[PDB]
């Protein structure tokens, strides 16, 4: 009400950006976010990348934990050591994902004016549950995995009406709902039906591109082709 | 005596380092120090590393937010928000050099047997310390900085007289201990003339290099020559 300094805020959180401090950084945004004003595309940016890099940590170091765990099966305390390790990190990535899908499910997504940045939050959500979805117990993986599915749906929707097939953030959506049906959905199929489809679609309309994005569309488009083949080869 | 086991340590410590998680390496290897035992070879570059790397980061930021610190200035609000976030990295740093400092003076330096690692340790001292005099404040900044030199000093001494020209550790100390004279006592003079020497008489017995450090005291060659350049302008 005069406690909050929403642009210092967004400034300490470009000042934490430079100085390479994700978790500050995330730490002014979500903070910033809490303000309940609709976000500006550079704070939407700040916020993204913020999280991007706190989860994405967690993320690698989760993995590289993961396997050091399995190759190492054949000793107990060893192996038995890694996979605290493993909790302990898996600890750190649901507090992240659950604050991030907090701030989307009650501030970002429901204040989203444009439909760009709706799906761009949908995608976020889907990414998200993804996270949770790689880590949790079988028990609750089932609907964690739904809540995935459904929110990237969802931002499927909205873009396959508001957005052209070359827009970056829609084929930015394509790109990771195709991967969560390759990598959570265990589906080759419907995965590659997606990344191929979103793929040819933006073909279609090369020359829709500008040069505003023809650098970020056909970037996105080259991770999609990527990946496309990486999965039939 | 049976509650904690140095092995373990060790291996939690590698551990991190493959997920590349450096605090939680630096606490394990700080655990492993004060477990008392001289350090092995390999202990020894896994402490070096994770706290090169943990104050690394910091020194680094500090250093961003201390530039932009003054791009400021004309802002006295920014200038503090800048000011106090840049304090908040200094006591995060004078942490870390206390905790390192307060290891090498204590355990390993004092039961360093081998010239080798004494070198190394006493190298690291004045690195240490070097690091708190960046951040110090005119008033104790004197008798800090007194200190960097001495460890630096007698790291010289027992170098130049047990170390060849070209041992990694030899050339390593003279580098850094060149980088004191330039960025701290602020003179070139004796700089220059330290590094130049330091690479005088590494290539003087040139073919001294072992096929196990050769690459090693290279890099230490390059960087000498390459800051000697810089100071030469
Ligand atoms: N989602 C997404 N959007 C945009 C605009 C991009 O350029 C890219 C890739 O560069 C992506 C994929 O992003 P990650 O969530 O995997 O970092
Ligand atoms: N001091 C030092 N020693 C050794 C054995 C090295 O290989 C290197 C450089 O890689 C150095 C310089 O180390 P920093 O204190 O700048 O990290
Ligand atoms: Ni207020
Ligand atoms: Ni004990």
């Amino acid at each position: 009400g005069s406690h909050m300094d929403k642009n210092e805020l967004v400034q300490k959180a470009k000042l934490a950006e430079q100085a390479e401090r994700y978790d500050d950084m995330a730490a002014c945004m979500k903070s910033v976010t809490e303000q309940g004003a609709e976000l500006s595309n550079e704070e939407r940016n700040l916020l993204s990348v913020a999280y991007k890099n706190v989860v994405g940590a967690r993320r690698s170091s989760w993995r590289v934990v993961s396997s050091i765990e399995q190759k190492t099966e054949g000793a107990e305390k060893k192996q038995q050591m890694a996979r605290e390790y493993r909790e302990k990190i898996e600890t750190e990535l649901r507090d992240i994902c659950n604050d991030v899908l907090s701030l989307l499910e009650k501030f970002l997504i429901p204040n989203a004016s444009q439909a760009e940045s709706k799906v761009f939050y949908l995608k976020m959500k889907g990414d998200y549950y993804r996270y949770l979805a790689e880590v949790a117990a079988g028990d609750d993986k089932k609907g964690i995995v739904d809540q995935s599915q459904q929110a990237y749906q969802e931002a499927f929707e909205i873009s396959k009406k508001e957005m052209q097939p070359t827009h970056p953030i829609r084929l930015g959506l394509a790109l990771n709902f195709s991967v969560f049906y390759y990598e959570i959905l265990n589906s080759p199929e419907k995965a590659c039906s997606l990344a191929k489809t979103a793929f040819d679609e933006a073909i279609a309309e090369l020359d829709t591109l500008s040069e505003e994005s023809y650098k970020d569309s056909t970037l996105i488009m080259q991770l999609l082709r990527d990946n496309l083949t990486l999965w039939t080869s």
